[PDB]
């Protein structure tokens, strides 16, 4: 247990704590301006001149003194209450507030021994911010206390709420930009309080950093009337409190006392809500939220060159852009830095004075040190059930290609028993699609957690106020809740209809970038569990929906995060349920990855045994010798290769026909896509030798690909024999139609694959047969048109091994 | 002017209109069930049997009878008030409601002459829904009355609001799913009422289709308390009204009268708001919104096999899935269809009776016929100013590579004069980034439209209650407002920081799919203006931000919509301002496209004259003969090729060094990326002959690419000489650093390009020089580290022609 969770003070905040908070605020404002402006001379020792100012002024002052003031008060709160706490910096461009926090709490020097607590360390701390060879502009993963960089705005609240799930002792004050609040993801984020339980989950306190402005505009929320603003948050299930400071001549000490008192009233109400939830965990309370309204750029000069800067969008980036170039800008910088009175905050050796930090929390309650902000320190391996009990044994008993199994059903039974073994640290998310993607075997041991109105057992099923599945119709919520759940040391999976995964393409990008920085250069930030995404209800079988739901191209996005041997991204094609089981075990064991697991949910053949899936997954691509009819590679007229359940089914049917014509070929299945890249681009891929062994040195290769052929063509550009691959993929053809028609219109059906194989071998010799196959595809289509269902010879085909 | 806009009735709704609305509701429910279930015998003529039921039951009943009831009342409203109206079907899976609407209003038969108004047409209308060779499951672009398919949920409100911009006579009732309302994009969509003006824009009426459920869960908004729900909409600036029906034994006629009365009160208030805005266009009113609460699946059987179906998520997809296979399901289907009493609604010939549609609007007020739902019918070419006046003439006067121009500034001056010439039909959108991306010359003739609080001329600048620029910190709002603005016949552009474009990747996918269906097979849906997206503040020069803001991969998404010679997608690299001008003119003239226009906003060289840009843009790729030093292609030791402003600058500097070493080469610039594809994949690309002419038959090609090298490798896979291209692209390396460092870490800087060129020509001979170049890159880096700015020999270089 960290600290003493949800304890009230029962006395006023001490005047000593008010004094330290003002000193914190002044020292973090001062060091924040130092990080932005100063390359040397951090204490302004004589001579202090323009030569000390950075040549390239980059950074964001505007948000920063607001963050610094909140951080003083959140630090004071943590310490007085001993409260386990992670904050979220929505406006992550306020990096200097976050580095200053860690430098003051002592974690910066603990993690970065060269940045010491004295004048030399402070000079280095100022210079390195946003500087070549130094550190980033934002609250990046390399800053102690970050689980959220806030570079791409919008995810503050899904992360805050994912962090408190199953984390009942954790408090998360979540600082949200008022511009950030104009984004879609942030706006739906407010509703998460219907999806957490105040007894079994922790508590988020949204703090709206209502500073009036974004980059070059006021914000929507700051300019609506106060009655609308309060109604809005009340309507989303919060008790709104509002603080206003900085707009008049109120002295700073008075402002600190009034905020501290307010913040104690808010926390008292959170403690009452927590105590009450021990007895009534079914009534959803109105959680407090804080409207925090202060001038943007607070404490900077009011006017610069006749333009209002404090209390304006003009404070957003870098005031006094000429600080190095004109004595006029320099003098204003100098008076601004002096207004904090650093001579009272730093000792002669340049260390921050003891009376500046005596109010701060210590040890693992420090914001930089808490293990929830470095969740790999808390993470334990899942207790995984034995995979063998889930195997589809129909392949072993009856033959390759047996049965009509819905593949994700085996993964659902497996996830069911993972939750049973790990009952408060593995969660499932779904955007109203968990049952639709066939993961509902999980409801045998848990419920969809819903903390909002109930009506009747006639409609409410597999749903309770507490449980380990969470659904909301929002891919942004699902992805963001899960990320933070992982970042705080836990595990899970979510599932999505495949074309809708693109809603969160840019979230996958940010979390891949977080992983990239971390695996490269932040070894103190320990491995977290991987994002595991079941990508199902795919392009080939969107039976109730249509062309709008046909887009497997998240493959292509993910290919753009496969650099530097980072190995943070995996694309897997689950050929059947036994391959799906083998992939899922690997993904559930992996760390520091995004794993995209493609699988069809339609009734389909099972091709491999589980032991075969385990060996084939490890190689990445495998020959299916029991399907090939060629002696060796020299005897091969064509390589039949596929990735995806549907392309595989169709290729396999094509191989059966080609066998029957006396064509010689081998069958290669591809599961781990990126293992096709060259060793030069991927030091864990197939060696050129294993790759030639699979695909031959010079025979034609027909490659039936689940997604866009572009992907495979780009990946194998420097592989031996690449000029002989003919990649057939999805080509933006389809509609609401039968399963044969969907593969037909993309030249993916067995008949078109058989034809392409013939074309590659001898187009002249096979002209007539190709014609007959093209004509059969028209007959099969007409049959679907006339009759309402696909031609039996298509639907009824089973691989000859069964 | 369409109809008589914003007129009140001043009498009750007639009892005749109530009677017709009930008949409409019954006939559209009946035909909706017919579309889902029946392959033949639409009037249930003896014998009516299971043989008449479809073999594959696909579709969505649940939302549909709610849509049908709203559509009856919206039709009644249009007719009584003669009100110019487009509706939005948020729950676009309710396609049958939308096809039924067009079939009843007469537009279906007008557009589809084979689907006639009689028993034969009705049989064909039922069979073709969601059927091979037939029509889609959703409210697709092929349905008259659609500007919004609603397949991917979330964009209902941005589209409704983009539609009414500059459209002061248009009324848009916007039907929103209660599950859809859980998405991020929908949730921020409610706030658009701060960004429209009630005098110069039209009016949206949000209607929340509060049916209690999404696919397999209740919805958040339906289960919160009524006080929270009303506070929420009041807080977002609406006057909420709430209608509740269907949960008890109230007779349908009474329900219609109570709704009609309510809907007249709402419209009266909209008319008062419109009249008032003629005098006070500065006070933002509280626009009505409608909470519409009715049972999901309304009018279907209450229980099926002991399970509650009406008033449940169970009504979502297809009730009675065994209708063809069991006499028990069949009998329930039969009684359900009979409950609408079709014998009263259809004549013996199968035509819909006159008393069913006498209340309907006529002519161009019909929902299927209104030209706003087919905006290409309204669209006119922009009055474009002459491009020559914007040219950067420094190239002509001083030489290729002259100056320090910020390229989008020329596009801003051009957009300024386009708004001046087309003052109410060209809009600019930006997610708080219009000025940041340098398009602010537009503010010389118009303002950012802001209909929310004002404070002071000290902070409010270039902002008024009416104007042709719209900003909100949300890429979803910007993209969705613009799409509908285009779909209703108008024009514009938006701009985005490049990595944040990925927020709306899935919106680009949907609009590309809308364009694909339209160019292929809906010739009555006339061309609309193109989406024009200035993609700037790019991966190479995100000076104040960092690794998080470094992602040029929307190129890769767009490559997945380049099929079938649809030609709906363009990727352009603006080499400089004069190329940007030539691209922009072309995009502003184009129709039926998404145009992604890449340009840097940093100070940069101008390479080509405007006349040169115009010729080079048309070819797609061009040799720069004045930069090449080789006689002919046989004399060429390496092809120096680039796409992007930054890669071009660095390649050019490399060419200067290579010239000075006596290396022979040609320089090729690439602007229209997809023109690199083969003719087989793109019938408008460079022919193999023009391509070989540019890139040679067999010399090595160094290709410096702005985005991920994957893209170019996949595109040129079947081109002559592709094996000799070495593509250098962005490789997930960078941080907050100097401009040289950013190109350095990706091997993109001039020195690394010079080295790669040498390596490709003779690695052995040039070993030492390569080493010296790699060492110079380290020295330049160290210099940035030590000094705070890049080495002058790097920054101060100007191409020798100046
Ligand atoms: C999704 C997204 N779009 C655009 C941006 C560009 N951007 C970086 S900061 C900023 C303004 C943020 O304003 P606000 O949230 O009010 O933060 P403040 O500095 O006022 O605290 C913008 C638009 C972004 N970071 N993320
Ligand atoms: C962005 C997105 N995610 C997921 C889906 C999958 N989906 C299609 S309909 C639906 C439920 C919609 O419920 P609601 O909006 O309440 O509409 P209803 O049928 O109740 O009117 C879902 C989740 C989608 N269409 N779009
Ligand atoms: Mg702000
Ligand atoms: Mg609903």
């Amino acid at each position: 247990v960290i600290g003493t969770p949800w304890q009230k003070l029962d006395r006023p905040v001490s005047e000593e704590a008010i004094e330290g908070m003002d000193k914190y605020w002044r020292v973090t404002n001062y060091m924040s301006i130092g990080q932005i402006y100063l390359r040397s001379n951090p204490l302004m020792k004589e001579p202090f001149t323009r030569d000390d100012v950075k040549h390239r002024l980059v950074g964001h002052w505007g948000t920063t003194p607001g963050l610094n003031f909140l951080l003083a008060h959140i630090n004071r709160l943590i310490a007085d209450h001993q409260q386990n706490t992670v904050f979220i910096m929505g406006p992550g461009h306020g990096g200097p507030a976050g580095t200053s926090q860690s430098y003051v709490d002592g974690t910066y020097t603990e993690y970065y021994p060269n940045i010491t607590k004295d004048e030399a360390g402070l000079q280095k701390f100022f210079r390195q911010f946003s500087y070549p060879g130094g550190i980033p502009s934002h609250f990046a993963p390399e800053t102690p206390g970050s689980i959220h960089e806030g570079g791409e705005l919008g995810y503050a609240l899904s992360h805050a709420y994912g962090a408190v799930m199953n984390n009942p002792s954790l408090f998360v004050p979540c600082i949200i930009g008022d511009g950030e609040a104009e984004t879609g993801p942030l706006a739906t984020g407010w509703q998460s309080n219907k999806l957490v339980n105040p007894r079994t989950d922790g508590i988020v306190l949204p703090i709206l950093h209502l500073n009036g402005y974004k980059i070059a505009n006021p914000t929507i929320l700051a300019r609506i009337s106060d009655e609308e603003l309060h109604d809005f948050f009340r309507g989303m299930g919060y008790h709104p409190y509002e603080f206003v400071a900085g707009f008049d001549n109120e002295d700073h000490m008075s402002i600190h006392r009034r905020f501290a008192e307010l913040f104690e009233t808010i926390f008292d109400e959170i403690c009452d809500i927590k105590a009450a939830a021990q007895t009534d965990d079914m009534t959803r309370p109105f959680y407090p939220m804080l409207i925090f309204r202060t001038p943007k750029g607070w404490t900077c000069p009011k006017f610069i060159d006749g333009k209002k800067t404090e209390g304006s969008w003009r404070a957003h980036q870098v005031p006094l852009a000429s600080a190095r170039d004109t004595e006029e800008h320099f003098e204003v910088l100098k008076g601004w830095m002096e207004s904090y009175k650093p001579e009272e905050l730093f000792n002669a050796d340049g260390s921050i004075k003891d009376d500046v930090t005596a109010f701060m929390p210590k040890g693992e309650l420090r914001i930089g040190a808490n293990p929830n902000a470095n969740g790999g320190v808390i993470r334990e391996d899942l207790k995984l059930p034995e995979l063998d009990q889930y195997e589809v044994t129909g392949v072993k008993e009856y033959g390759h290609g047996w049965g009509q199994v819905e593949a994700p059903r085996a993964l659902g039974a497996y996830c069911r028993d993972i939750i049973k073994n790990n009952p408060d640290s593995f969660r499932i998310f779904g955007p109203d699609e968990t049952a639709s993607n066939r993961l509902n075997a999980t409801y045998e041991v848990t419920d969809k957690q819903w903390d909002n109105g109930y009506l009747s057992g006639l409609v409410d099923e597999h749903m309770a106020v507490t449980g380990q599945v969470t659904e909301q119709l929002s891919e942004h919520q699902c992805e963001g809740f899960l990320e933070a759940y992982l970042l705080t040391g836990r595990h899970g999976i979510w599932s999505s209809y495949e074309s809708f995964v693109h809603v969160i393409d840019s979230m996958l990008n940010q979390h891949a970038k977080w992983l990239e920085a971390t695996v490269r250069e932040i070894p103190w930030r320990k491995p977290i569990s991987s994002v595991n995404l079941l990508v199902s209800s795919h392009v080939w079988r969107q039976d109730h929906n249509g062309f709008s739901a046909q887009d497997p191209g998240v493959t292509s996005l993910l290919i753009n995060k496969t650099f530097n041997n980072d190995h943070v991204t995996n694309i897997y094609f689950a050929t059947d349920a036994n391959m799906l089981l083998a992939i899922s075990e690997k993904c559930f064991k992996s760390t520091n990855k995004i794993n995209a697991i493609f699988a069809g949910k339609q009734p389909a053949p099972t091709w491999v045994t589980l032991d075969e899936a385990r060996a084939e997954l490890e190689a990445g691509a495998a020959e299916w010798k029991w399907a090939s009819n060629a002696e060796n590679n020299d005897e091969v007229q064509v390589v039949l290769a596929s990735a995806g359940d549907v392309p595989t089914q169709e290729l396999m049917a094509a191989s059966d026909a080609l066998n029957k014509m006396g064509i010689k070929f081998k069958v290669v299945n591809v599961v781990d896509l990126l293992k096709l890249q060259s060793r030069e681009n991927n030091d864990e891929a197939l060696t050129d030798e294993e790759f030639t062994e699979l695909f031959t040195a010079d025979k034609p290769v027909l490659f039936a690909y689940h997604s866009y052929a572009q992907d495979v063509r780009g990946l194998i550009y420097d592989r031996p024999n690449h000029d002989n691959f003919h990649v057939v993929g999805y080509k933006e053809q389809g509609s609401t139609t039968t399963p044969f028609d969907m593969v037909r219109v993309n030249d993916m059906d067995r008949y078109a694959l058989q034809a392409a194989a013939l074309k590659l071998i001898d187009a002249d010799k096979y002209a007539d047969k190709i014609d007959e196959l093209n004509a059969f595809r028209k007959k099969a289509f007409q049959f679907a048109v006339d009759n309402g269902y696909d031609i039996p010879e298509f639907t009824d085909w089973v691989y000859p091994d069964v």
